[PDB]
């Protein structure tokens, strides 16, 4: 497994918080020898912001990858045409993404990215992160799953109990799910049990 | 029919002018002993806010309940794993949200209520109010209705010479919807007579 | 209201017996002068039916019509390029047709005549009549009534307490509901009381 | 886990060599107390058939109950309104038949089962088994998970690596799904590991 | 073709500087006659905003019409009751302002324009520009194709080796579709050869 | 572009003289190396049939390959375990046919080869051929254009002024679609103008 050459975007949706769950996969990523390119789903600094007011979670990607962050819409439009990604990969994906990228509307500069990507025929690869999966995001979900050039990293319930409709990745097989993918295959089991 | 002890959630959605039609049913399930959650789509408060520049409205909700106003993402997540509510309405539900919400997005505070009451298996009652609902909307409404825990305030055409597409809730029906709801069921007969 | 000069097909779908409700319809449609051109979703006889075996309903049809039943796909092809109708009906229409016509298929001699209609810009009236409307049928329903050239004879549900998805449409505004739909339009109120 | 008292249907759909799978979770319902009447997709005689041409399976059916197997329209109608049963089984369900009943049609005596369940406000539960359950007939799953009174039967991928698009139910938990769906509620966790 | 006496909305969506397809068009509107309200999908100025900052784009328009741009939704909506257009234009219509388009998602200026005009049963036309038209957007495209009142200005694969998935309107045929439009009618070929 | 080797299924759906169009295809096939094996919709025989009652089209099929006809269930179910195509083609692909399989619906052996090939990851090469393709049947082949392992014979509108819905396949170009099927690409440019 070795991705020397490769270009691979990295977005992140949702809150801020729940990002230490996927840079130590981001972080594998580039030891793995892939230029990682981070997306996010909003701009990162307003003219307001001060000296060192920034969350830990953006330094943190700094000392990932060198890779400008990708936080408009502008910086995200050249990966279709001028910059082209061999992979693409939004994880965590929320609910609110996962039924937007669905039903392709495009507006974050991570699903700008997602689409920029699928323009060209290249691989998606996303890790969900619901708790409405098996509910209102089930078709949403179902309906990625079944198109063309878009595959999910490994999930399952996450708590059936206490959220008996939300479907979380296994983040730890993000690398696997992109080495599928760029051959154009999903990653299988697909479906696992999670913790 | 007595709500003593029941924490009920009351989303608003749309302009803040169309509200005299549901603060009244919300001034109802305080009379009838809600505890009740007053939910709204954007912050009600800039830091440029002056005096007495705050509109009617939400002055009329503080009148009501002394609950604070949830008007921002924070601020609604804590009623999945925290602070569940025993119900969520979303009266008067814009075709914008009626949109938004059947197709899993969820991206303003009313809409992460209904997702947060939703994870934990309990009702949502929404009361329609678009002038696309048997058009563009249509679809959305009867997904909606299909859906386990979702549930709606009987719903009829305010203006079939005029405004043929548009359904409108009766809001006096609100609180025998919330009331089947609480059992499990769909208040009939759901489709009404409006005026 | 004259139907004088106009074609109009009017097919039967579901049990024999459940069209007492709608061949008064049709005789009416004669007596204001159209002609009308029954379709039914099997073949009328096998080689093995005998003198009197007939039920009742299809004599009936034969005492209101002298036009020849439309019961194979052979016989309802033409109704594209040869003898094209004003006007396709579908009354009653059951919860398995209203599924089928909104999905596309075609594989009654009904759904052809429909087809068949609606290839040339022309219009389909349906007279819905399922348990199922407000539940699995739903969107099929609101997805026609949102459609080019698709109109409802105005509906409403029938007995709310002991059969709450159910819909039935009002087959004595069947006229009505065509003379709108020749001119394009969708007749309202389209949601009405039932009884 | 008593069913005492209770009327089950349990249709069968597919292949008639399938049923080896579910015929034993038929005997233990009936040997839980239930009133299990089978439901299946075609007429189990034709005129033609002779003394001990009938296949095994039908056979099987009857040495476990007694009720009087419903393999016409015109027999499972009567659940409707006249015999309604307690919950409604479907085990194994095709892919074909998934797709049948999440849009709507009703077009086997099985279907028809499920619709006048439905009907009721009443159970169904469903077992699925199709090798294209995360391909073409996901959406059509998700939106039956996502819908009232639907249940299914904990499932997950029978053989990953071979068939990555099928997913089988463990028939095993049968009963504890009719349990669950008969106080309300999906039987957790939904998603299993296949063998 | 002749548009003396019409009130046509013009809505633009997507970046700024892709207007110079479409702004041509306006102009022949004005020419032949209609008066044309321009529709954006955000303001038009910041209280910020300084002398000759502001985009070539927007001068264009002002040369073109004196008609006050609709930037905001309280301008948008009196579109509906009060000043109703004959037709509503979107060109170009982005992957993201369809798919909300057809989710019935009316969040911007444009989009209410649109509702607007669909309250009254008066026509919208489109004219899509989007490198996901064949792959997310398909089925909203094809949504929008087949409801009443929606109209497409005629398109095509405007770079099947490079973006094989992308469709763009023939702007030069908007007025002809608009022509169309207004009698009720889709004007053919839709499909035709870009460039 | 050579086919030695390979197993290609080639299913005919609808009426048996609109296939003049498809066996010079069949026919070019088989000539360019591939093995290929006929699906029909129907039993080929009866029990009933005499001598040379059989239609041209059979003998037709008969002459080109020597390929049993899989014209059951039972025939083509083993296309997946035991005997799997490397491509399955749907040539022409009716509106029936295609909303079936749109709807994951597999109740004929052409859809079952189809289902058969899919649950492989093998390719699908559909020829539409409707009269309502961008009316109902739109979000159907849109669906279909955008699902993995699913392609299209190149198309577009057979009579724009007479029939505005129809979309039919270029036949010629079948050879060229399978070619880039097995690829893993749609071949391009799939919007075409017909004759």
């Amino acid at each position: 497994m070795n991705f020397a050459g490769k270009h691979v975007g990295f977005g992140l949706t949702g809150s801020h918080c729940t990002y230490h769950e996927v840079l130590p996969q981001m972080e594998r990523l580039v030891e793995l020898g892939a230029k990682v390119t981070p997306f996010v789903t909003h701009t990162v600094q307003t003219t307001d912001t001060k000296f060192g007011e920034s969350s830990e979670w953006i330094n943190k990607i700094k000392q990932i990858t060198e890779e400008p962050i990708v936080d408009s819409m502008v910086k995200a439009e050249p990966f279709g045409p001028k910059t082209p990604l061999d992979c693409m990969v939004i994880a965590p994906m929320t609910g609110n993404s996962t039924s937007k990228f669905a039903n392709a509307m495009t507006d974050s500069p991570v699903l700008m990215g997602a689409k920029a990507t699928l323009r060209n025929g290249k691989p998606v690869v996303v890790g969900i992160s619901t708790n409405d999966a098996l509910g209102l995001n089930g078709i949403n979900i179902m309906r990625l799953m079944a198109t063309k050039n878009i595959y999910f990293i490994p999930f399952g319930q996450d708590n059936p109990q206490v959220k008996p409709n939300s479907l979380v990745a296994r983040m730890e097989a993000l690398p696997e799910t992109i080495e599928a993918a760029l051959r154009g295959q999903q990653y299988q089991p697909v479906l696992i049990e999670k913790f």
